[PDB]
């Protein structure tokens, strides 16, 4: 075929019932994730080719960067609850990997503040049980697929994107192939 299992994607031997339709995992410590977000804009180019009616979900993971890694998953929960993902994603990446000014939970907080979220609102969210359960959801989904690496994308809880098996000579062509594969898998 043109899309072969084991080539542009792999199939989970343990399919995950009721999983989000498009599920992406990342870490603000993950160098390829930085690329995926700020250079390739993967999430965006997938959405642009997804059918109508398919929701897109993106979760942070704990297994990189120790304590600060967990702080970032809780902050990503805050980001999701307040709907401010598009305002903090870039400074979190650059704060962690570019400028290295993120060294503590308080430095993570500064990014939200600088992005215009108010102190009280952040701290209230940070401490809220809605955020606790949003953290739990992020962990459960990563648990459900044995996740030990990022970036990672899963479609319908059955198929996992395999970027190692796509041409990387051209970044535009890589992204289109990636997105087209998600669309294929999505219609499967």
């Amino acid at each position: 075929a043109q899309y072969e299992d084991g080539k542009q994607y792999t199939t989970l031997e343990k399919p995950v019932a009721g999983a989000p339709q498009v599920l992406e995992f990342f870490s603000f410590f993950c160098p390829h994730c930085y690329q995926f977000e700020e250079v390739l804009h993967i999430s965006d180019n997938v959405k642009k080719k997804l059918p109508e009616g398919v929701k897109m979900t993106k979760y942070h993971v704990n297994f990189m960067g120790g304590d600060l890694g967990k702080d970032l998953t809780q902050a990503w929960a805050v980001a999701m609850a307040l709907g401010v993902e598009d305002k903090v994603t870039v400074p979190l990446f650059e704060g962690v990997q570019k400028t290295q000014t993120i060294r503590s939970a308080s430095d993570i907080r500064d990014v939200f503040i600088n992005a215009g979220i108010k102190g009280e609102e952040y701290d209230a969210a940070w401490n809220s049980f809605v955020v606790k359960s949003l953290v739990a959801q992020q962990e459960k989904a990563a648990a459900d697929v044995q996740l030990r690496g990022v970036p990672a994308m899963f479609v319908n809880g059955k198929y996992q994107l395999n970027p190692q098996g796509m041409d990387t000579s051209n970044m535009d062509v890589f992204v289109q192939q990636y997105a087209d594969t998600v669309k294929y898998l999505s219609e499967k």
